């Protein structure tokens, strides 16, 4: 048994998201949840994509809840890939983080491989990461395509809640204004596929724990 | 000492609202909070006003938080009047609830006095109700101008989260469509004043406990 | 006076393409399935004791695509436009079009072994806003909803949102079927011809 | 290298009218009060150890009106337009323009008895987003903020929103004063003329 592996025809992973956990300590309110974050497709050429890791863009629910608080702090942020194609599908997915919004987005898996939190994997695998989303007890997550933010090494603790609109304007003046507003961005690259046209590969789920502080009417929060 | 009273020159009440208490049980999430709800002014003629008791209109914070859940149920709703004028100010305030939106709004303190939860009081009194807002230990609330919703006798338990806009449209088709969406409305009347022009009397704070269920992205909630 | 029926029947046939296709089914007798639609019509009002939707596959293991399901409760709320919003709804479950066989035990009542792989979800009957709803035909519902959707709140308990995507063909490929397994209480009979 | 100052000084004079008038003060040395403004300029950066704003009355018991205070932390967020929104902010306290005398003990450091009647609020220094901020003149701040308000986040810790209303005159009536009592740490000296 040691050294032996059997490639399945297809992997299956039944995602079932549980109720968000919210609770107020003294000053701080904490949310814990999972949300589908991105859809994935492969091509024969490399395609790099990025996602800012801030409440507004991390998830559709989080976006609206976090808006009722002035600032926040990430306790944990994890991105897990769950496949939706057969083992016959060609393609690989690659993830990593960048921390200075002014830096250039990677243009190759070689550059990409050097980033913090890098992970690669066949576009048809990763069901082992299900326990992170479903909240089950994790078994062998050895083959999961999932990565996490190094929250302790982030630029500062408390960041202001920002809307994509206001952020986009700021960044338009100078991208360096972003440094003060967002902690990092997830970079995603997909290649090694076989069609010139995208082929649905899988999807990415985000699991986070956030601390929110100093309340404000939502309407005022920009 | 029994039977003796001394009218002060003016009453003082230092309002200090504490952090909202939020916590998720299993299925249900509960919020507890206070918000300034309305400003009050008196005239020599009667002026009746009403406030719907639904998340959207009860408070500016609640409005944005409750929107992340599909339905809700009121565990408790209380309106407390805190004065901001001297004992020399003429005027009285009257509150009560109506439960069929199609009914006519009262046009006199006589009709008003018959409503559920009726309370009257000099426009310059009521500081005794402070403990309800501040969350302190209540002493003699005998002279507080504060009233509460009879939640157990409401039409149904779970109501849908509605925006004033969508509600306003519904009600425009036929006011009876409101019955299915909102539990009741607070009616407020002020008269016995001395100027033909309004004189600032005080303000009303709302203290509530609400249960919210079945999550939804805020953007979809109408 | 309460007459109780328990049954599992085909509720919807599923096909998968390479693009998101969101659809929804009202969780009321008339739309839940044709058999129930016909029997429940002979009664004026009902109450759901249990409602569970289970997807059973019919395609090859090589069939790409995923199904996502979840519930909505205020007919006036907008139907999810992305699978993202959908994942926020209560009862969200997402599986792969060729899996889910273990769910068969919900359909034929045999003892279920491990159902962690069954793509199945259930309605929270106790958090519904009323217990006894009136039997409505989709036609009449439509008319009501045409005047103002809010009229739907008094008529239907919830809505099942389904999303299918990640397929490999621009043209629908048969993936599977959604069967509904319910326990319902029907009261106050009526000739069906009068039931709207 | 850290040089510490503790002081209480007049920060703002208050007048009340019959209409809401919302105003705000940046919680930075330059705007907190003129005395501090002048001493803190000789240092490059500072850290707030404690900041408390206390309103002390000067009017007759017959003066109608109320003061409301609260904090905002992202200069880009809109300043409360109603006293309602204001009551949602952190540190909200609302009193009546003739009361608050018990707060005097915060101003002259004498032992405080019961301060439940003092209209006073404090800054949550630990939840601020950084500990050492740069000394800024309002002029330079203004310019920065003119390019994009988000540039303010890196420069100032918070903002104190004040609202006065419920008065009885269309014309301002002297109600009281807001004094600021702080403990501050100043580091890395500089000739003041260069400090912007
Ligand atoms: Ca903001
Ligand atoms: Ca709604
Ligand atoms: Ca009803
Ligand atoms: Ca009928
Ligand atoms: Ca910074
Ligand atoms: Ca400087």
């Amino acid at each position: 048994q040691a050294g032996i592996s059997m490639a399945p025809s297809a992997q299956g992973a039944m995602v079932r998201i549980r109720n968000p956990a919210v609770s107020s300590s003294r000053g701080a309110i904490t949310v814990l949840h999972c949300e589908l974050t991105a859809e994935i497709g492969v091509t024969d050429s490399i395609v790099v994509s990025s996602e800012l890791v801030m409440p507004y863009t991390v998830g559709t629910w989080l976006r609206g809840v976090a808006d009722n608080w002035s600032k926040y702090s990430w306790l944990s942020v994890r991105y897990t890939y769950i496949p939706s194609c057969p083992s016959s599908t060609a393609g690989s997915i690659h993830m990593g983080f960048q921390y200075d919004m002014a830096d250039t987005v990677p243009v190759s898996v070689n550059k990409l491989s050097n980033l913090r939190g890098y992970v690669s994997g066949q576009v048809w695998s990763g069901s082992a990461g299900l326990c992170f989303i479903n909240n089950s007890r994790c078994s062998d997550t050895s083959t999961a395509i999932s990565t996490t933010l190094d929250v302790s090494e982030l630029g500062k603790k408390w960041y202001p809640y920002k809307t994509s609109a206001d952020y986009a304007t700021a960044v338009g003046v100078d991208v360096n204004i972003a440094t003060d507003l967002v902690p990092a961005r997830l970079v995603i690259a997909l290649l090694d596929g076989s069609s010139s046209t995208a082929v649905a590969a899988g999807r990415i789920y985000d699991t986070y724990t956030i601390q929110m502080i100093e309340p404000t009417a939502s309407a005022l929060n920009l």
